[PDB]
């Protein structure tokens, strides 16, 4: 469960948030495969409630109506087509599994669903599954509202409704089986793993029981005995009885402390600075590296909607963001996931974004295709961070140095730091208000290297900064605090 099952040598997955299956299929073949991306986290592929007030918000996909693979991203055939094409070029598919609940208990009954399936939240009926009142936690939940009211009580957190979302009775074999039927279908079709949505809201033992029902990965694309990759969403910042470590027996866990702290250090909040990153990882109270699914931001907290506070860096903070993503992709801690977003009319009032509900780019509710501009960026308001040179090249950097140890660390006691990965890569950052010019021990073989942040290695030459490593492994680096990208990265494959 702990291994991502990526093709040998690919170390990251990208969240193609709200992308349609056809666009992802094309992206796997045209970009993800040749660029060394390990896989794609897709938005919930199962039928959800079609919410028109507000107009088709992104969060309506976390309110299940049935397990039919029929959503705004595409139908069942378009989904399989995507998984097949991606696997065929060595790019995996990870499904965002919303199995803790169905839709909000107050949503009106009817067929306002992405596949037209009828459902009645009030009578607890979801015939397409089918689920009835017997399959929810109404009787089990102990709170006066029926919703989660206090996180200091690990029981209600698991048995009561998360913000009114109908809570499935995951202890019942019937429910566990309907969920496993949905997940095994996806596995046999070729999916490599799953993001278990709202895991903090499910008992570690219930998740385990469902996982016991899961098959090994498709034997035509994967080695015999391959278990699906499992990363459970648990936002554990340390002040609750529930700890993300309680879920290690099922797989990895999202380490939300990662982006929260990387955000405060890079934003230099509360006197924090990059020199403190020397012992980044478990030293910061994070889960063990082999149980961590890391990221700078995720679909929820990039709109302040999730957890990490206002410290979370996003594409809106492009400059600091690329640097945050760069440090993450260079550091050996955890399995990395890069975010890929769409732009929305962010509108702050009294400090809160009133348009944080806005769904993906669309025409009358129909999600827009991802258009690729000549410079390889995306149109139709898709940000495509995974396509930014500075990020895509660090995804490659991670592949190149995989297995190499963290060493040759340096810091000026402030915000100018650097470190290497064995003898295959070196990265330097300058987040101080003054220039950084110094000769550093890179641990790399002598030669000329292309800086992959400011440029690329192309046809035997560099399009950007060039770094010269001497026989003693030393190299001079110069980074202005006013540079477009205040960090430089070189590796075994960017060497001339
Ligand atoms: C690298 O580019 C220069 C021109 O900028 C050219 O003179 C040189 O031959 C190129 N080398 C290779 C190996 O393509
Ligand atoms: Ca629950
Ligand atoms: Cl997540
Ligand atoms: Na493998
Ligand atoms: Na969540
Ligand atoms: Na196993």
């Amino acid at each position: 469960q702990y291994s991502p099952n990526t093709q040998q040598g690919r170390t990251s997955i990208v969240h193609l948030f709200e992308w349609r299956w056809v666009d992802i299929a094309l992206e796997c073949e045209r970009y993800l495969a040749p660029k060394g991306f390990g896989g794609v986290q897709v938005s919930p592929p199962n039928e959800n409630v079609a919410i028109y007030n507000p107009f088709r918000p992104w969060w309506e996909r976390y309110q299940p109506v049935s397990y039919k693979l029929c959503t705004r991203s595409g139908n069942e055939d378009e989904f399989r087509n995507m998984v097949t094409r991606c696997n065929n070029v060595g790019v995996r598919i990870y499904v965002d599994a919303v199995i803790n609940h169905m839709c909000g208990n107050a949503v009106s009954a009817g067929t306002s669903s992405t596949c037209g399936s009828y459902f009645n939240p009030g009578s607890r009926d979801f015939p397409a599954v089918p689920y009835s009142g017997w399959d929810f936690n109404d009787g089990k939940c102990k709170t006066g509202s029926g919703d989660i009211e206090n996180y200091n009580d690990a029981t209600q957190v698991r048995d009561c409704r998360l913000t009114g979302l109908l809570d499935l009775a995951l202890e019942k074999d019937y429910v566990r089986s309907k969920i496993a039927e949905y997940m095994n279908h996806l596995i046999d079709i070729g999916v490599a793993g799953f993001r278990l949505d709202a895991s903090k809201h499910m008992w570690p033992g219930d998740i385990k029981a469902i996982l016991d029902k899961l098959h090994n990965l498709n034997s035509n694309w994967f080695p015999a005995g391959s278990k699906p990759f499992i990363y459970q969403e648990v936002i554990d910042l340390g002040g609750e009885p529930i700890k993300s470590s309680d879920y290690f027996g099922n797989g990895r866990v999202t380490e939300f402390k990662y982006g929260a702290k990387l955000g405060t250090v890079i934003r230099k909040w509360n006197g924090e600075k990059m020199s403190y990153l020397k012992n980044w990882g478990e030293g910061w109270g994070f889960v063990p590296s082999d149980r961590a699914l890391v990221f700078v931001d995720n679909h929820d907290n990039q709109r302040g909607h999730g957890a990490g506070g206002a410290s979370i860096l996003t594409f809106w903070d492009a400059r600091l963001y690329k640097m945050a993503v760069g440090f993450m992709l260079a550091h050996p801690y955890g399995f990395t996931r890069v975010m890929s977003s769409y732009r929305w009319p962010r509108q702050f009032q009294n400090g809160n974004d009133v348009n944080d509900w806005v769904g993906p780019p669309n025409n009358n509710g129909v999600i827009k295709e991802v258009t690729i501009n000549p410079d390889t960026t995306c149109g139709n308001d898709w940000v495509c961070e995974h396509r930014w040179r500075q990020i895509r090249n660090m995804v490659i950097f991670r592949n190149v140095v995989d297995g190499q140890p963290f060493t040759n660390w340096y810091d000026n006691g402030s915000n100018q730091v650097a470190f290497g990965r064995g003898n295959r890569g070196f990265i330097v950052f300058n987040n101080d208000d003054w220039s950084f010019s110094l000769t550093l021990q890179t641990g790399l073989p002598a030669g000329t290297y292309c800086d992959v942040i400011s440029g690329d290695k192309i046809n035997g030459n560099c399009t950007g900064i060039k770094i010269y490593v001497s026989d003693d492994g030393k190299a001079h680096f110069s980074i202005s605090n006013s540079a477009e990208d205040p960090f430089i990265a070189i590796h075994a494959e960017s060497k001339l």
